[PDB]
């Protein structure tokens, strides 16, 4: 009986978050639709079949995926539960071998496995009875990340693996993951260069980077040398937590399969683009390692860029995937280096209510940094396509709002409605959940009336990590950042990067739970951009 | 009172239970226990107002007129003192029987609005004369100047609307007799007069009756009606249009491909095949009804949105089509259904032996402009068809780069009838697995969120506005494009294909779509 209660209070929280963010103006019809949807989303699961659906290609040759850090934090609540998730689905072959390499010595290894790894595999996973069958692929390497030995010691074991593999194709293909820190990289790199290296006979390598790829110009290409004589752009897979979500990669799609929106995607129709990250959430304590990144480097420098290419680049060759990150590295060769007077950063206090402590509350953080936990700066993109369109980038951490969107505002239409009407906008919201809707005006449907009475509608539409993952199986280097990219992509920020490590620019400071520094959004508002709400 | 307030309810409760009493006493008794259950600007009440239903002993005035003008009165949208007069040929001595009997049983959702049906009634006064003599319009005339004598307000005088519910060949007369007998007072009030039925049947025929009214009544005054052009999202296509950038700047031949103005209905002619064979499905629906849209889609932006203004670039792009020739037309004539639920065309009695009389009807217009050079617009309209639906489809030019047979043409759709719906088909990558993003699908975007389009159509008319009603101007343009070809249809130079009732129409048909710009995947 009381646990009839929790269930059915558990739903209309869940409920009335979906009726808040959607915002239909006809309340009715829109709950008993969306109710529907989440019915399914908790029931109807069982533990019976399990459906791989592999390429005829993959199941031709042996597969080894090598977890470098698999006793780190990283490993074991990402990396491996997303490996879990994709064999549950089918997605990796059904011999697939899996070996963890760490530093750490293990005795009883099966309750290690047990006891750490499964212990982090998710509730949302839990459907899942053949957890037991999963693990049988699982094993554990102790070793250096520095000895060549021990990597042909390794590579003895995958050879192993591989040479026992009934299939037409001989050799294996060998996926590394870089669970670790960046320091350690061209080290991991040069002893697999030397002691495991895929068999002669055949199989491909493929290298997987999590950690950020430098803090400048300078760092990026000194790390991007280490590895060059190595391997090449078609083996590197740096990853991205964002390009894996579904309607960031359908960006390419929703510009370029369609003439309605081809036809708009220009400075002479699209009047501010705006690409906004926002977080409820402090530093949690963590401010110490918050201090030497900045939320520049954190989500503006990588992500929020990678979602600003994927609007403004010209149409690839094909949808091949280089020939897409072509036209990626292109358009970020267009664009030109953010400046000092473009830019206005913060850095956030104590709640009012003081549940969330200030940014320098915390004992982690040194006494008067100028760190930013708040950025917002205007790009100028100098081409025909772009000429004095703003680009309006904006990532805080501890504001009114968890939301990760695009908001494009098409030109202000010109006087055929006059003030009735107003900027028409599209909008692409990746979290907290998938949603694309563009908002238009229609007239309102009670009268005629003068016509002069519309109103504001919106045109709704409705894991990232281990797809991504599953990409680097399938060779898929669409959604990965290339060298070049890389580079061009530092060269944007690092003047800026470099003023605010000399104290030239200095963060506002706001408090937790407001949309931050009143700057911010005069300097919005002064670059093109208008709201009416 | 304690006897009158009792009967005047129960009559008011019996005259609603025969209304609705169709079938074949049982449901009486339903419908008391269903009921036992059931528990304007100041511009507007200035001046008297007085409507005035012409023909109110016709069909169209007892089930479309008076019942819609019982949901303006629901609505509130009648001031509180409005003097409605029923003008009729037959003379009923029935006087407050038969509004109870005739006007009420049509009267929609009796079950909740049975209680100001009373009140509503008793703004209704009946009025028996000829359409023809001056002295009874005088005498309509004296009994509307002492209600309008008689109105508590600070302006004198008294608006009157008058509604010609009679067949065109009566209009001529009532206007003529309007202005010798009942014109609006000297002191102050507007006149304003309701046409409805067909203005023609050709270029010359209308023209001979547009000059018979213009002695009468000027373009201000004249509110020529049409049905759809009051439509929901017909009425929207305007805002839709030119309230948002994003389609302004692809509503040319630079971004679109072909447009499609489909009208479809499942029933044939329902034995009355006699009426139609000399109206022809062209002159019924297409010439009027499908061009209005037509003009709303192809108009340039207006200059402001006054009424006019909009209504000069109706006709200014109108002007700009070629009249419609023999080879960009395919005719049908339905036979009977596959089913035999839906008998021939030519089978009906009040059909005339070998009529080649078009049931079905597509045809292609060409619009010689800047905007709209080149791009195909289909005009098509059906009787016995597969479905009952009315509908745009413009299909856009798909850019194949860089997505090819991934992709396909993008489609806007508004529909009005049999269901509001506004939606864009676009192509959007399966939301599966990443892949090579060649696997797409296609996804329609569609729109989310007193009613009828009659009601709404007289108010604008009470209003003033004119927005929604057909000019003298744009009638003879809409004209001058169908009539060559209504002629070589009258002299038999093109005869209709024949084809089941139930169907898409002649295969023809889909044949001629394709040829013109018009592509489906399915
Ligand atoms: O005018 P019709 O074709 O007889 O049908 C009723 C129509 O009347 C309109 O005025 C309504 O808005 C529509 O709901 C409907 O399409």
């Amino acid at each position: 009986q009381d646990a009839y209660v929790a269930d059915v209070d558990g739903i209309l929280d869940v409920l009335r978050a979906q009726v808040l963010e959607r915002k239909p103006d006809d309340i009715f019809q829109f709950i008993s639709k969306s109710a529907l949807s989440l019915q399914k989303d908790r029931g109807a699961e069982s533990c019976d079949r399990i459906n791989c659906k592999v390429k005829d290609e993959q199941k031709s040759r042996a597969l080894t995926i090598i977890v470098f850090g698999a006793s780190g934090d990283l490993a074991k609540k990402k990396t491996f539960p997303a490996l879990f998730d994709l064999y549950c689905g089918g997605l990796l072959p059904p011999e697939v071998n899996i070996i963890g390499y760490a530093r750490t010595k293990v005795d009883d290894v099966e309750k290690w496995k047990h006891e750490t790894l499964m212990k982090y595999f998710s509730n949302l996973s839990e459907r899942g009875c053949h957890a037991e069958d999963f693990l049988k692929h699982i094993s554990y390497f102790c070793g250096a990340y520095d000895s060549v030995d021990d990597f042909k010691r390794l590579d003895a074991v995958i050879r192993e693996k591989e040479n026992a593999f009934k299939g037409p194709e001989k050799g294996g293909n060998r996926l590394f993951y870089l669970a670790l820190p960046p320091s350690v990289f061209a080290s991991v790199c040069e002893s697999i260069h030397k002691g495991a290296m895929p068999q002669e006979v055949g199989g491909w390598v493929r290298v997987i980077i999590e950690k950020p790829f430098g803090r400048d110009t300078k760092s990026s290409a000194e790390l991007s040398q280490a590895l060059e004589p190595f391997f090449d752009e078609s083996q590197l897979y740096r990853i991205d937590h964002y390009l894996g979500k579904e309607m960031v990669q359908n960006i390419i799609t929703t510009r370029f399969a369609n003439r309605i929106f081809s036809a708009v995607w220009n400075a002479s129709n699209i009047a501010c683009v705006q690409i906004t990250f926002k977080e409820t959430i402090g530093t949690e304590g963590r401010g110490g390692y918050f201090d030497n990144i900045g939320i520049i480097r954190d989500v503006m420098q990588n992500h929020l860029t990678q979602i600003l290419a994927l609007l403004a680049m010209e149409k690839p060759r094909s949808l091949d995937a280089e020939c897409i990150r072509d036209e990626k590295v292109s358009v970020l060769k267009c664009i030109e280096p953010i400046t000092k007077e473009n830019c206005v950063l913060g850095q956030y206090t104590a709640s009012a209510d003081g549940s969330i402590p200030g940014y320098l509350e915390d004992v982690t953080v040194p006494e008067g940094s100028t760190c930013p936990t708040f950025a917002v700066m205007r790009l100028n993109i100098n081409n025909d396509r772009w000429a004095g369109v703003p680009f309006i980038l904006k990532a805080g951490k501890a504001v009114e709002q968890k939301y990760v969107a695009i908001r494009i505002q098409f030109r202000d239409e010109v006087h055929p409605y006059g003030e009735a009407t107003q900027r028409n906008e599209l909008v692409i919201r990746a979290q907290p959940s998938e949603a694309m809707y563009v908002k238009i005006t229609t007239k309102v449907p009670g009268l005629s009336g003068d016509l002069r009475q519309t109103h504001q509608t919106e045109l709704d539409l409705t894991d990232a990590y281990e797809s991504l993952i599953n990409d680097a199986l399938l060779g898929n280097s669409t959604n990965f950042v290339r060298k070049d990219e890389l580079d061009v992509a530092w060269r944007i920020f690092t003047p800026l990067l470099h003023q605010i490590d000399s104290g030239e620019i200095k963060p506002i400071p706001y408090q937790a739970g407001t949309r931050g520094p009143k700057e911010a959004d005069e300097f919005i508002a002064n670059n093109g951009f208008k709201h009416q709400k």
